[PDB]
């Protein structure tokens, strides 16, 4: 049974941002004297309550049209990676438990029944909690959708491939490339974003072991691509490596 | 607002972490999941139950994610809360020698939030068996509540509860009592009635009056807001259960005290635990 929210519990109300899915404010809860985050624009909220996990953004209620979240402080992977004046700083500690938090949410969702597929993941909507934990939510840009696509199981692991890439270069895929069109084109050629020692610098901690499991990720052939659960078992013996202090170290370095 | 049946084979690495009145502790992984999870091992009634605390949707709840309904054997899944409960914080004093003012400021602001939280549900949700036992912390040292009262302490118990009945287990000011407890443990790292050596003994002190010491030595003249801190405390462990304040009044009264301790207080507060 997922909760009603009447609109007037929820007060200082602020706009974060908009979008074709629908408009995204902040607000605090009156009763529970707590930040929540609402989205305004039924059947698929249910759907959405049977998709809780620990790295799935949590609905708190429904508003009788908008549906209630629990805020994320430090909002998006994007912002994190992107803003280097605000983060000269990002560890790799971090960086890695962002992707293997990504890669569990994904899995969740692609072990459910039925098997709920996100297609439509990219670095804007891996939401960052108060303690830099990852919430994947939102179920324009095209960098993150296999070329094929231009109803496949093995979307989301290209969408992961590239953010991958991203998260390893903090540089903007395709960064040189101003049209999408000419993105689009060179995807369906098979052109990928650059792995060198500019992109990929060789102090990354397991840089070979990510670079073969970016390129099996965004291969060309949809086949030829990992399920989740190859790609953790890949990642569970790199995150090991990492003491739990260098985590905590990691974000305290953000703050 | 479906939840997920879990084969129990589908759970490896079991290790057992506390038996309990309610049933067994162990910690797990999900094979599936990739996940460590716990798993309570305890069935329309079950279920029944399960679906209730399913409801529950806060940071400071614990999360159900499954129910394992075997013929041989009944259990509820759970998220699995690395750092224990609030009591070992508090008492083993070896492991940690040290625990900050931000951390236990911001572990009694999350135990309310979470507690108030419960109260406000349509039906009400009560606890009524809150102990610093079952107050879990996370990785980060956050709040989950657990162990909901559907051979253990009386330390909590407001006296009214003692011979219970119709008016004790439908009393909303059974919450706030105990939270007035875990307060004071909280700000002090003592065990209530310490110095008395029988909890049938302990009944007796606290249905005539008596509560534990607030003193010099117990609650040092050190901590932050000490003075509305010892207000809220003897408020909530009033004799009289019309003299308690609510969940709401309690968190208003602590707003401000968290204002006081700047965000990375808490960050370093913990880095001194690990
Ligand atoms: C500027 S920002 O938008 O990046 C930003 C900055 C600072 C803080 C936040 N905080 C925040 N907190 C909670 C949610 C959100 C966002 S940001 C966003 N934007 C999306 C597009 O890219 C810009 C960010 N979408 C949401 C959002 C809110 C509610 C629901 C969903 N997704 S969902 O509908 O699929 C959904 C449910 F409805 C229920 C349960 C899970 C679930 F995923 C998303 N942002 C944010
Ligand atoms: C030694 S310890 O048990 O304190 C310990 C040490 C290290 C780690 C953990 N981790 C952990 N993680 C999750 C839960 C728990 C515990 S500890 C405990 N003990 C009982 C109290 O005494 C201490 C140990 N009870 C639980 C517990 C497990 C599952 C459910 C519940 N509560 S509940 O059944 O009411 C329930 C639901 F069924 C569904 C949703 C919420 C909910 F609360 C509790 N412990 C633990």
């Amino acid at each position: 049974a997922l909760p009603t929210i009447p609109y007037h519990k929820l007060a200082d109300l602020r706009y974060l941002s908009r979008g074709a899915s629908g408009t995204v404010s902040s607000a605090r809860h009156a009763d529970w004297r707590v930040q929540v985050a609402v989205k305004h624009l039924l059947r698929e909220a249910e759907i959405l309550h049977k998709a809780r996990f620990s790295y799935i953004l949590p609905i708190l209620g429904i508003c009788n049209l908008g549906i209630v979240t629990e805020y994320m402080p430090n909002g998006s992977l994007n912002e994190l990676l992107h803003r280097k004046t605000e983060y000269p700083d990002v560890a790799w500690p971090l960086r890695f438990r962002i992707l293997h938090e990504i890669a569990l949410g994904v899995n969740y969702l692609h072990n459910m029944t039925p098997p709920l597929l996100h297609h439509d993941l990219k670095t804007q909507n891996i939401l960052l909690d108060n303690e830099f934990h990852v919430k994947i939510a939102d179920f324009g840009t095209i960098i993150y959708m296999p070329p094929e696509n231009y109803a496949s199981i093995k979307h989301d692991i290209y969408s992961y491939a590239v953010i991958t890439w991203e998260v390893l270069s903090r540089k903007q895929p395709f960064e040189d490339v101003t049209n999408p069109l000419q993105i689009m084109y060179s995807v369906s050629q098979g052109h990928r974003p650059v792995i060198n020692e500019e992109s990929l610098p060789y102090d990354i901690p397991h840089r070979a072991r990510m670079i073969s499991l970016i390129e099996s990720g965004w291969a060309q052939n949809p086949d030829e691509r990992p399920s989740f659960l190859k790609c953790l078992i890949e990642l569970e013996p790199v995150l090991r490596t990492f003491e739990e202090i260098t985590f905590l170290e990691a974000v305290i370095q953000l703050k």
